[PDB]
């Protein structure tokens, strides 16, 4: 067809527009009183700049001999604009320097400009131009206007679409791409540029030395499989996800995980009696300066793990202080009949023991009830991590422990987050976080949200910027009951993650309050019990 | 000129057993044959890498060969490969395998013609005579399978592209061996992953003779990136000439060469406590298949009997330095002397008392630790043994941990520890181990830290009644010291040689009943020495 030809993709940048339900169209917004919506875009400029000027000269041929045969007879690139869109671009900016300018202008003549500066009065007299032309490839660089007549008429081979995350005033849009012409092959890296998260998606038009090749081969030699789906899932149910080519997201750092787990995981039986695939050691990295890692191919909620986050700093084991608040993580341990399965006759309902606050506040102190004054008892490891990373950011002994051998038995239950350590470098803080029991379905998810709060909690105390959240998985599993619910959400592209502000007036770890928290963006697919 | 070998993709293949403080080079890998047989009987996995090599087809590249061989000379069923062999190597098949199967066999002799076969099989007597029938056959590539005269005489004739030379580390009887390699004319390029098969470890290496759409998607969505001046530390590439020149690095010991890489070019500069300056990272995964090979570095020369002694120390519970320095054992000495100690606030503590570290902790965690000469009979928790108890009986459990950072006690310890917690995993009758270590030396320490929770792996799999499979080790903050580099330099361009094994003795039992000569390391083939600081 004529856009697989002459090469012909498009490209944009789309903002959002004044429960929510979002979707691919979420991201609509071009064009407010002739200008971009927002007010520049360092990173994106440089995208685009980048993506409309690259060619490779030595894989041109191909497309001459081939745009050639079609037809019957410093290399460049086109970009395609409208008359209102060529307007916008200030002066100093024009033509587009290294790239063959068109102007689709029916009331314009080509007198009125340069010389290596073309204008057209309709779109079919495009292919004219191509088709008389030396160019690498055709982009449409855009106008509401020059993006709805060239998609509707599938001129348009992909789309190099850009989200920005977050809103503006528009009174333009971009015209909603139907999910059955084209679909999403590639999702980028996220990244912060002018004070909003964006990433960069392709969307691609749906069919409706060479000698070190064979050493690969070789080497290759023992691996295990020959097709039987090691475990019976199906990779056949999950096109979306195997048809994605480059997933840069850090979502997919997730996402590969489950995807590891179901295709190659062990089946077991657990301690609640009930079915698993487990694996052994797992690390994830996010990028706490360029985004907020909460999954986005599910909803999450954040208050309950604040508010449990905020009652670990305090120091409290009492159970009835989250149920008051209507935090229900830790209900079920505080029950009779729980604590009496672990053996702790002796202790009163909702008293979950020397956990996690008792532990970071207290260590080592013998816990009594959950109403005692534990007021200098012990060790106050938070109180000692925070002054190490003031006066010796260098140490490497920057660690907070919650696996207390001595208290185990007296605990609720033994600690899955077994420790964090910290690392400072130029002013940037990281954490590594050891997890010894990671439920990829439903703790993960969570977990990776309440240590990543706990960083920017700890660095903005510490005047630090934040930098990396490192998650180490132990024992990495996922129970049966949520491989039908996995299975959908490894099939949904990911959205640009939101940022997390913290109010800034706050510098004391233990002054911080719910209000205090606010997420920013967080742009998400509907909720999905891993549970029905 | 354009070489007969390359026209004609002319390849060895074979596999070097070792022959009856030695001195080790690739010349230690030679012994190919004894009494006309194998000198092991038979090595499967390498069996099946041969099948697989000699026996592996691609027919999309065959039409690009066939023009190049035609352009070489002036022309214009099922694709095959050539193998070649002396007329002792035939004879030494077994009968049932004879011919090669999906390969055509072409034999050298001058004793024999073709009359003297009953087998589909080319004879020739005559080198000249391969180029010959190459150019006249249609085959994908021709593979030299021995034996020595031949794999002498080609190699003599540069008749070869490359060597596909399997590396059998283990010492057996032989009277025929593989020609010195020179090294001038052939560089190693690949190393495979390590195995074990027959009761013996190894590995694959390559010596070489000295739709495009998505495809810029790829370098759009790398827009954004480092330079060559923001690689922060522009160490020179020229250092590591061998290590950057390897294209398949499978090895596992590259997963510790590539870090010390990574660190030394990615690295923050930050001081430290002593004051002498670090290249540093965070947060690095290593895994180990303890059940292939027994990870000990080969690009240098490392000893375990103190690393054995030490872990055996642990064992039973001792904080005594003294213990340790009688068995001619310095691991613990420096951080017992009166200075060490006085500037601990340890002034109430005798000298070569290390405090309540690791022993105490195994076996004693939550005691109030008083000196290193008490009897702590039941007091604390027995970690070592709740491990071992929670392994046997329930297997399953997600709270198998070994803790050795009690916070309580760190100041009262010689210093904190390094090796913060282990935890383990069973599936199938197999025994996983991770190991955080919080502060990780990847010069002297780490190469040190893979041996000691590897053997201690082989303890707890055995005492619990089960096999080894994988040590998994997190580094935490993991550093280069700068007076460590030039040495470090040295190694990344040194290639690993096979691993060695570790054999327990099998009658113990009891993780507390283990004691030196428990322990042996066979075919431990390594690299010269190295001090870190020169
Ligand atoms: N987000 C992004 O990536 C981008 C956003 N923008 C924003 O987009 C907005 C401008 O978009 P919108 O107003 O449509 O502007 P357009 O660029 O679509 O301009 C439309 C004009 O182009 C001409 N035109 C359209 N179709 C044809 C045709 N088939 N043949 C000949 N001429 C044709 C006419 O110009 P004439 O009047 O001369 O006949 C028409 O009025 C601005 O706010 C701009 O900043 C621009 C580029 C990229
Ligand atoms: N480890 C490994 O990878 C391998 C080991 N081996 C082992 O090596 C031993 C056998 O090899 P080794 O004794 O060198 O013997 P070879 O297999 O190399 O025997 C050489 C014989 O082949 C013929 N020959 C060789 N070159 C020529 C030539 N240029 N022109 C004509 N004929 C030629 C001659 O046969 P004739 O005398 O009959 O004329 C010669 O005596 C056995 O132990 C075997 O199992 C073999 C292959 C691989
Ligand atoms: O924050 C938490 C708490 C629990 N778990 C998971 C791990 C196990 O699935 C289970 C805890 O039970 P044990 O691992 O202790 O058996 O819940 C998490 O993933 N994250
Ligand atoms: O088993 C060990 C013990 C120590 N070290 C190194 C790490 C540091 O270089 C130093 C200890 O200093 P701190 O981490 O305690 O600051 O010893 C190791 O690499 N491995
Ligand atoms: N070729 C032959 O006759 N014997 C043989 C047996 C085993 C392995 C190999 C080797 F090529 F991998 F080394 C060769």
């Amino acid at each position: 067809q004529v856009c697989d030809v002459f090469d012909i993709y498009a490209i944009c940048a789309c903002c959002k527009v004044e429960n929510e339900v979002f979707n691919n169209y979420t991201f609509r917004g071009l064009g407010n009183k002739g200008v971009l919506p927002w007010k520049c875009n360092s990173l994106d400029m440089k995208y685009f700049c980048a993506v409309t000027t690259y060619v490779n000269e030595s894989k041109y041929e191909k497309l001459k001999y081939k745009r050639c045969k079609y037809l019957n007879k410093k290399l460049q690139n086109v970009v395609v604009m409208g008359r209102t869109s060529w307007e916008s671009i200030p002066k100093k900016f024009k033509p587009l320097s290294n790239r063959i300018n068109v102007i689709l202008s029916r009331t314009l003549k080509k007198e009125d400009f340069d010389e290596d500066v073309y204008i057209i009065n309709k779109v079919e007299d495009l292919i004219v131009l191509l088709g008389k032309l030396n160019y690498y490839k055709c982009f449409i660089i855009g106008g509401s206007v020059v993006y709805q007549e060239f998609l509707e008429k599938k001129l348009i081979k992909k789309i190099y679409f850009t989200r920005i995350n977050s809103t503006y005033e528009c009174d333009v849009f971009f015209p909603e791409i139907n999910e059955n012409e084209y679909q999403i092959i590639s999702v980028s890296d996220v990244y912060t540029s002018n004070n909003t998260t964006l990433d960069f998606i392709i969307y691609k038009k749906t069919n409706n030395d060479d000698e070190e090749e064979d050493d690969f081969v070789y080497f290759n030699f023992n691996k295990e499989k020959e097709e039987k789906n090691k475990n019976s899932i199906h990779p056949n149910d999950f096109q979306i996800y195997n048809s994605l080519k480059y997933k840069y997201h850090p979502e997919y750092q997730y996402l590969n995980i489950i995807y590891d787990i179901m295709m190659n995981g062990n089946k077991q039986s657990d301690r609640t009696g009930v079915g698993v695939l487990s694996k052994f050691g797992y690390i994830m990295k996010f990028d706490l300066s360029q985004y907020f890692p909460l999954l986005t191919t599910k909803k999450l909620f954040l208050r309950g793990i604040i508010e449990e986050l905020l009652w670990f700093i305090r120091g409290e084991t009492n159970g009835n202080t989250l149920l008051n608040k209507n935090v229900r993580i830790w209900e079920a341990n505080g029950t009779r009949e729980f604590l009496d399965n672990r053996k702790l006759f002796h202790r009163e309902v909702n008293d979950l023991g020397p956990i996690y606050g008792f532990q970071w506040r207290h260590f080592g102190a013998e816990y009594t009830n959950m109403y005692d004054n534990y007021e200098n008892k012990g060790v106050d490891q938070l109180k000692n991590i925070i002054n190490l990373i003031k006066n010796d950011p260098t140490s490497r002994r920057i660690l907070l422990c919650a696996w207390n051998v001595k208290d185990l038995d007296q605990m609720a239950l033994p600690p899955c987050h077994i420790l964090c350590q910290f690392y400072v470098f130029d002013g940037k803080l990281s954490c590594i976080m050891y997890q010894r029991s990671c439920d990829l379905g439903l703790g993960v998810p969570f977990n990776i949200a309440s240590y990543s709060i706990f960083t920017h909690m700890i660095a903005q105390v510490c005047n630090l910027q934040p930098a990396q959240f490192i998650h180490v998985l132990g024992n990495a599993h996922v129970y049966n009951n949520h491989i039908d619910s996995l299975k959908i959400q490894l099939n949904r592209i990911p959205y640009p993650f939101p940022t997390l502000k913290l109010n800034p007036d706050i510098k004391n770890i233990e002054d911080f309050t719910i209000s205090d928290f606010t997420i920013q963006n967080y742009v998400h697919h509907e909720k999905i019990s891993m549970d029905m």
